[PDB]
């Protein structure tokens, strides 16, 4: 079922999973879309400290159920988070300190772990323990200060209280083997695993942007814990700015590594992300692909045969011959483009950049007029419009991510001249096109 | 005068307006942007048919004088937004037909610029009177319907209610020369002016989008009326994603011919437009400035002394002699730049694109990690983020879109290796730049 991202990864034997809200789980567009595409959830905010536990001794779990039922109801396992955190704790948590906190942070993975016993995949146990300032320290926070221990002790009481569950440190900033916090995050758990504290997994949040970007050694952090005797998971993976180059390679790492469980990408919609200004997931506003899930998918199911045309390239269609290419060079924003034999000009070289653009000229974008069938295919300056952006369908085919349209050669011709525009996709060799 | 666009524009006997929204004269925010940029308003709705007549006798010039007095008071002239138009008309109007409806229109006319006489510096009489179907006739409305002389009845009107206003023929899709709207109104306007008709000046709305794309030949549109006798004016300026090139294009084009009066933007940020979706404006909805703003202001300002390059360039620091320089030509996200002895090669080629970005290897774009004195000047994957968009100011400083920091040689270096930092614009030399 190559089709979707949770049945394509389905095909290396791993899972791909978002993280859920209920508060839109009555929004159609929202379900549709997180139904069909992925078979893990993880609740957003709904199994979290606060959201579990308002008051001390008091366990409330009518959100985090909304998001359970729902994932189990449409057939996807369930990631729990989180269980043991600096953040979001209730206010009478935050107040606590020493043994008092200590004890409370025991009775709060009892209830939650008791209530979801044999019902949660993994648990993400303890969250964000380490800091940021750059000596991969423990982080200062209430939770810490009961004593280093603490983190040993959580993954203690959790694996006493759902033997069943896998038990997942998670964190952030933990991707880039050369950062300090990542080194010590493996330390510790190398630490648990030769003194026997149980430690299955290791959530790596994969928040990715221009401040802690992706780094291809990834593979080899990924490696590095894999070595240490426990699974590996991509749990809150998104990207600023959405680079399908970026997508392609997280995917690509975690599928390198037979110990990576699968990846979750920290919610469906760019307008539902807790950082929607970063653009950073795989769908838009409007619920249609963006460029990145085509390339994730494509990974997923293996990758092409054939390297993508690095820098530049030619357009050019099998039912013609012929190669995308501008009316006499121009440069005129408005113009349609068309159909013509092949050669070396750059009215004719298009290079499909990491946002989906098919640029010419350097700075002029394939563009689209409109979204409906007999549509113009076009050039205009390059602004990031969803009108400018496509995606490259395994099948040969170019789709329009604004429309959902295909580029279409009017009239099936393949005669030079022929016209571009946009039309329903089909299958047909006026609408497939081959990379140079 | 020269650091706002109304006193760049004053400089060339010309003014810079916007359209102001009477609702929006209570935002703080959106005011100190208006006063201080623009020396020209328009009532984007406060002075149409149905806002100031409500019912058939009944004027009411609230709204109206509410802008009116705000831009007076602030030292701006006045477009009266408009007098006939088949859009917008009350209820009662939009029933009556025949000669009732013409003694409506006449009625109307001389109630509006009979409040705002000889307060009011350009009138749109008429607005939008011929249709987009492609014959270049009158557009069919219950206007049109009283007698093809409407317009010129108008015209008459209106000169007799008020001789101390400019009267204008306002439109959209006339600014392209080869399309037959465009020809309507220019045979309409040379008949007006051979039998005498009252007509002072024609206004092109200037909405360009990829359905009706900026064209240069826009300046051959402005300079055919300016023949007939009538003075010209860019009335509602918007362009669809705000390329610098295009905005910086049609600010040319009215400095360029002698009878264009000024250019009104309609609107102030790109959240207080009538087509946000398409971030057509000058200012972002923080109000930072795009890099839009900085290339009209530029234009207007005269431009740059020596041609600027086009595309793929070096940018020399003015104090060091050195290139701004991608560490070893390397391409992965994170790598901060630095200055070096200037040579050819790619990771010293960058392209200043449209949307305001410095691309370099043809995907990757000079980006800032933060907004802070201190953030580190890198190259990531391109994506149209603010922090990957600048502002090149005519004293060969480079500021950040998002963070209005200019970028800087850290210490003042001058030597090989000296890293590249976002830094308080100080107009020292390690903070300005000459492109070639
Ligand atoms: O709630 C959590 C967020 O607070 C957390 O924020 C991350 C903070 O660090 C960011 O990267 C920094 C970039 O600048 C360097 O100097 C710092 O050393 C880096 O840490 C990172 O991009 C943010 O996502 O993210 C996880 C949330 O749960
Ligand atoms: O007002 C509260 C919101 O600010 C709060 O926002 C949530 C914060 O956590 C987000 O998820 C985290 C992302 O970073 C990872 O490192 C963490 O592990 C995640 O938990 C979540 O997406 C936001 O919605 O939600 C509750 C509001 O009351
Ligand atoms: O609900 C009403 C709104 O739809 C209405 O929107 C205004 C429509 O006119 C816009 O200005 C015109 C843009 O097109 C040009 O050709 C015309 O000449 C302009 O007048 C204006 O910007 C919109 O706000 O406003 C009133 C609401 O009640
Ligand atoms: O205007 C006409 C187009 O609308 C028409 O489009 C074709 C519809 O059927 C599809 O299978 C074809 O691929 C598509 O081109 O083509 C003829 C043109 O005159
Ligand atoms: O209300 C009017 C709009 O309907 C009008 O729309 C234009 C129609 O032609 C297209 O080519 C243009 O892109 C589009 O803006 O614009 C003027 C406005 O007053
Ligand atoms: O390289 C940086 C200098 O360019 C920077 O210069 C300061 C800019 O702001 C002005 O107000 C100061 O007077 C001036 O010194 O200082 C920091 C340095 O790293
Ligand atoms: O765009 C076409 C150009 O590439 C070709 O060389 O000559 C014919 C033109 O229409
Ligand atoms: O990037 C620099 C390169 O351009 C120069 O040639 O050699 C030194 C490098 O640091």
């Amino acid at each position: 079922a190559e089709s979707t991202l949770g049945a394509a990864a389905a095909q290396s034997g791993r899972y791909f999973g978002t993280a859920i809200a209920s508060g839109k789980l009555g929004d159609s567009a929202y379900t549709t879309i997180a139904s069909r595409e992925f078979n893990m959830v993880t609740a957003e905010n709904e199994m979290k400290i606060d959201a579990t536990e308002p008051q001390r001794g008091q366990f409330n779990f009518s959100a985090g159920d909304r998001v359970y039922n729902w994932a189990v109801q449409n057939g996807k396992q369930v990631r729990g988070h989180t269980l043991a955190w600096h953040s979001q704790q209730p206010g009478w948590m935050q107040s606590l300190s020493g043994s008092t906190l200590r004890q409370a942070m025991i009775d709060h993975i009892n209830g939650v772990m008791g209530h979801y016993k044999g019902k949660i995949a993994q648990w993400d146990v303890v969250n964000e323990a380490f800091s940021d300032d750059g000596s991969g320290g423990r982080r200062d926070s209430n939770l810490q200060r009961t004593g280093n221990d603490w983190i040993e002790v959580a993954f203690r009481t959790a694996r006493a209280a759902d033997p069943a569950a896998k038990l997942c440190y998670n964190d952030y900033n933990i991707e880039n083997w050369t950062w300090a916090k990542t080194q010590g995050v493996y330390n510790m758990v190398r630490d648990f695993k030769q003194r026997g504290v149980p430690i299955d997994c290791v959530g790596f949040q994969s928040h990715f942007n221009s401040g802690s970007p992706y780094n291809s050694n990834f593979r080899t952090t990924l490696q590095n814990f894999a070595a240490l005797g426990v699974d590996v998971a991509i749990t809150e993976l998104d990207i600023q700015g959405a680079s399908s180059s970026t997508y392609a390679a997280v995917t690509n790492d975690c599928l390198a590594v037979s110990r990576c469980l699968g990846i979750t990408v920290w919610g469906v919609r760019d307008t539902d992300s807790w950082r929607s200004g970063d653009t950073p997931l795989l769908f838009n506003g409007d619920g249609s692909k963006k460029a990145a899930y085509t390339a994730v998918l494509n990974a997923l199911n293996g990758g092409s045969s054939t390297p993508p045309p690095s820098g530049g390239g030619q357009i050019k269609g099998v039912g013609s011959g012929r190669c995308l290419d501008v009316p006499n060079a121009s440069t005129t924003d408005g113009t349609q483009v068309q159909l013509y034999d092949c050669h070396s000009a750059t009215n004719q070289q298009w290079t499909y950049t990491d946002a989906g653009e098919l640029r010419v000229y350097g700075d002029k974008c394939l563009d689209a007029a409109g979204t409906g069938n007999g549509t113009k295919v076009q050039i205009y300056s390059c602004w990031g419009g969803d009108n400018q952006k496509w995606r490259l369908n395994s099948d040969g085919s170019i789709v329009g991510v604004q429309s959902g349209l295909c580029l279409d050669a009017v009239g099936g011709g393949t005669a030079n001249g022929t016209l571009i525009q946009l039309y329903s996709c089909s299958n047909g060799s006026n609408q497939r096109w081959t990379r140079t």
